[PDB]
């Protein structure tokens, strides 16, 4: 039997539907008293809003991969269990289970496969047309945000830098300070005079408006974006981009969204976290989950099923998912210190506050920052 009493958190919008996915958990394990609420913070600062007070924190939280080697680190979450890890590993795709694995051994719960893509107006855009960045942007509005490195940081990625070396796992192995990574500078900045390019910090609210015809985003908006642009939805994987004077894929950072259970439960409560963290990002509710979202499954099944795979999103995120259109994001410990750092690194090439002239200057102090 499962007993105990746990606190689940998730984002605000996702509410509605965690508290569907609990009852049907309820109905397998009745004797458990769940308490859904929004996190803090949203889901972006999981490791802070559980790291703050442990205790007073929820019990199951959701958290995307990145966070979880300080997580680990720091003692917020313990390994799976040897049952735990074979049950992730052998129902979900294989990029799930490197997305939650640090050092060897998982440390959370995959749910969802995020990467971004192009959601545009096709009355305003063709297919042909979202093909190249130029092309895009020389026929219509695309929306997005230069200070949010989530965004762009791939770039550099396409401009052949490593991000904590090969794998992801290497302290020393980001390699940005070089001439690939001042072509990645420089195209940020070229796009603060591309007419096409409107800087924005709610790129979905342009979308809405009408004063864009495309942005960048991910599933987390999918069903958001279906209803907006009704008739005239469609999605396509990131264009090409030209680095160096070459034609040259435009990455996106691939992500697994988890949830991950609190060490600080103990006894009954500890089973029952561990509980319903499975039972949450099990075949059925990842199902409940795209039904509401449009969130794309990690569950192998699932990904298959006629639903998912007739979805253009799905299908999209498939092929960003391959190698050259994205990179998984690394989990060092280090990340807080990456993206704090990343974003101004990115946006000051943008604005011009780091003009070309101190490119190789700031591309050597980034690594250094985010070396430690
Ligand atoms: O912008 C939307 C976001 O805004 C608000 O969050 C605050 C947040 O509370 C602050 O802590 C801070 O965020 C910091 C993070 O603390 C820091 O870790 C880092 O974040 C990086 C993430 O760790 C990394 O995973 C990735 O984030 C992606 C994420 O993988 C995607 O799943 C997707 O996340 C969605 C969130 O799950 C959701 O909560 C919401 O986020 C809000 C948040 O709720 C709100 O309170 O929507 C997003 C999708 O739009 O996308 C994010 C990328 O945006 O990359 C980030 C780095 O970009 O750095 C951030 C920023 O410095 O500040 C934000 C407000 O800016």
């Amino acid at each position: 039997n499962v007993s105990g009493s746990v606190k689940l958190w998730v984002d605000t919008t996702q509410v509605p539907y965690y508290k569907k996915i609990v009852a049907n958990f309820n109905k397998k394990y009745p004797d458990v008293k769940v308490k859904v609420t929004q996190s803090p913070n949203g889901s972006a600062n999981a490791k802070t809003d559980v790291g703050k007070d442990p205790a007073k924190a929820a019990d199951v939280f959701e958290v995307a991969n990145d966070q979880l080697g300080s997580m680990a680190e720091a003692g917020y979450i313990n390994p799976l269990s040897p049952d735990a890890t074979k049950a992730v590993k052998n129902n979900n795709v294989a990029v799930a289970s490197e997305g939650v694995t640090w050092k060897g051994k998982m440390f959370a719960y995959p749910f969802a496969e995020q990467a971004q893509t192009i959601y545009y107006n096709k009355s305003k855009l063709t297919a042909d047309d979202v093909k190249t960045w130029d092309g895009l942007t020389a026929k219509g509005v695309l929306a997005t945000d230069f200070t949010n490195a989530y965004n762009f940081y791939p770039v550099f990625l396409s401009a052949g830098t490593q991000l904590y070396g090969k794998t992801g796992e290497t302290v020393k192995g980001t390699d940005v300070n070089s001439a690939k990574g001042e072509q990645a500078m420089a195209w940020f900045a070229q796009q603060k005079s591309n007419k096409g390019v409107m800087q924005t910090s709610n790129a979905l609210n342009q979308l809405k408006s009408g004063k864009a015809a495309a942005i960048l985003d991910g599933p987390w908006n999918s069903a958001n974006i279906k209803k907006i642009l009704g008739k005239n939805f469609a999605v396509a994987p990131y264009p090409t981009i030209k680095l160096d004077g070459k034609d040259v894929q435009m990455q996106a950072f691939l992500g697994i969204e988890t949830f991950a259970v609190n060490s600080h439960a103990s006894g009954s409560n500890q089973k029952a976290a561990a509980t319903l963290a499975s039972f949450i990002t099990n075949k059925e509710s990842q199902l409940i989950v795209y039904d509401h979202s449009g969130q794309i499954p990690v569950d192998k099944t699932a990904q298959k099923s006629s639903k998912v795979a007739s979805d253009p999103v799905a299908g999209a995120v498939m092929t960003m998912a391959k190698p050259g259109n994205s990179t998984l994001m690394p989990k060092m410990p280090q990340m807080a210190t990456f993206w704090n750092d990343a974003a101004p690194l990115i946006n000051g090439a943008y604005t011009g506050s780091i003009p070309a002239s101190q490119y190789s200057t700031k591309l050597d102090t980034f690594v250094k920052n985010i070396s430690k």
